[PDB]
């Protein structure tokens, strides 16, 4: 099923951060990770009140 092999090959984790993420069809776990990480983690890192 090369067709798919190619599809998945490309069609995958696609995000540019900054409130712009694209979860492929796989999502499931891939997403769960990013899905969660992204956003929340973005705010944390964006915050981290405290230098060095």
């Amino acid at each position: 099923k090369v067709n798919m092999d190619l599809r998945a090959n490309l069609k995958q984790v696609k995000k540019e951060d900054t409130e712009k993420e694209k979860d492929l069809r796989d999502v499931g776990d891939w997403r769960k990770n990013i899905e969660e990480k992204s956003g929340m983690e973005g705010r944390k890192k964006m915050f981290e009140a405290g230098e060095s």
